[PDB]
């Protein structure tokens, strides 16, 4: 019987709002807050149904308040501007860190699997709120990271089909479509390649999905170097199999990855981040 | 004209792993996991309910950053308790103090650290209304899996008194409602920080203690406890010396401190505070 309101942040307290990116939701940009002192994170778009989308998103974002979602900070909510705030993520996106080579050479192993361990946490304790939130638009570009790599999920719950699956082209109901996703981000960072590379158009990739193929799993996109190649497969072939009734719950997925996250003492983690800097 | 959330209920039986970490005033603390979620926790436990109730509510409505994160509460006929993320590396009193389990601290974490008491009780002091800490205190300043600070036991035997300002002594509706409190803590956290030793270290009578700073006595501000490679140093001791001014009107806000603050904070490099934490390690 205990409730929160989330913050209203006048627009007048937000500083040096500068661009960083646009999509699907809308623009986000970094500032800072004038009273508070820290760096945050805006998202703004005004229709009549634009806005119930906004505050639903905010909702969303308050309500799923855990160690693994982007923690949202209070809502910009006036007749002149309308956006959300949050924390500012300082190391991008997941998308970024496996595909810039150059800027980043050497992703050590026991933090591709932390990373795979918080997403799957975060995604997990989405899926145990009741009532259960399914995100639903799992990639790699909304897996945000943190000043010291830990993951932060955003913008679930409400582009590239390459993490959707099958049966959502011909269903908003379903529980086995966050898996399917997480199979291919798996896939992803344990490889750091681009799924379906050989394909020129986005029409081929549902086609050949349509028709069981996935993301190639060989010697050259998954070396046999790689810590518990072996079961990482199994995890990865199951997650994105063709019926979904075969496909895991993230219980079960935690549970095959806990013992594989036992195997890396803590200092390797804080090793493989300075690396990176 | 705003949005809610609830805090979530967690049945008692969904903690498995429960072990026992020590016992505070407010009650006991235990590690744990939770069943469903596969995270660590914290778990204090002790009709003296509505306080544990209470505690709940304002670790939920002051969210940030800094703060201690409440993940749900223990509300049964059996076992109430509050249920928060578990701090791996302790509180600011075990680094600052453990010198054989921390044989250094590098100044760029020191202040970090210093950096972020400030943001989570400046942010406290920012709600509507205004919420205040009255017990800062190094034990409750506590450190998570990268060292950075989330504070506890805000707005809530008997503990520490080198904490307190002389006017608090002897509590009234004056003292109780000071926006001042907060600030002659953090000085005095700030020069324990910048020096490991105990405040008043030399006297070891805590009545002793409370006279001769009723008298304007603060800890010792020499080249002893405070050496001069200490990084800016002289702007360092000016924050300390006017943050514990006898008077509570010579005392500044926290915004002002982070102002000052932010400087001293950009001429350390990034890399430096990954270092600090892998030496500590
Ligand atoms: C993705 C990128 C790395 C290309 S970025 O540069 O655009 C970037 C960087 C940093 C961020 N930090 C935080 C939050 C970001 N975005 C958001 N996703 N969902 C949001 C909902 C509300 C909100 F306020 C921000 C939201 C970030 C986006
Ligand atoms: C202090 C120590 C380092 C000697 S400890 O070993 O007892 C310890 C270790 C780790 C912790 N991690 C988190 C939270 C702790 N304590 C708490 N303060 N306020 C709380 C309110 C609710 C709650 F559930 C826990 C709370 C911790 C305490």
């Amino acid at each position: 019987a205990i409730c929160s309101a989330l913050p209203t942040i006048p627009y007048h307290k937000l500083a040096d709002l500068r661009y960083l990116s646009r999509g699907a939701s809308g623009t986000v940009s970094s500032a800072r807050h004038a009273d508070w002192r820290v760096q945050v994170a805006v998202k703004h778009l005004l229709l009549d149904s634009e806005r119930k989308d906004v505050l639903r998103e905010a909702e969303i974002l308050h309500k799923a308040r855990f160690s693994y979602i982007l923690p949202i900070l209070g809502i910009c909510n006036e007749p002149e501007f309308l956006g959300i705030v949050t924390e500012y993520m300082p190391n991008g996106s997941l998308n970024e860190l496996l595909h810039r080579k150059t800027e980043y050479p050497d992703v050590a192993w026991p933090l591709r699997f932390r990373i795979l361990h918080e997403i799957a946490l975060g995604v997990n304790y989405l899926h145990n709120m009741t009532p259960p939130l399914l995100h639903h638009d799992l990639k790699t570009q909304n897996i945000l990271l943190d000043n010291e790599f830990h993951v932060k999920i955003a913008d679930f719950g409400l582009g590239t089909i390459i993490y959707m699956p099958p049966e959502n082209y011909e269903s908003r109901a379903s529980i086995k479509h966050d898996i399917y996703s997480y199979a291919v981000i798996t896939w992803e960072v344990l490889s750091r390649k681009q799924p379906f590379e050989d394909v020129t158009n986005p029409l081929q990739i549902m086609y050949s999905v349509s028709q069981g193929h996935r993301p190639v799993i060989n010697e050259e996109s998954l070396p046999y170097d790689i810590p518990h190649r072996a079961r990482m497969i199994s995890l990865i072939e199951s997650g994105w199999a063709q019926n979904p009734d075969e496909r895991p719950s993230f219980l079960k997925c935690l549970i095959e990855l806990e013992p594989v996250l036992r195997t890396f003492e803590e200092i390797t983690f804080l090793e493989a981040v300075i690396q990176l800097k």
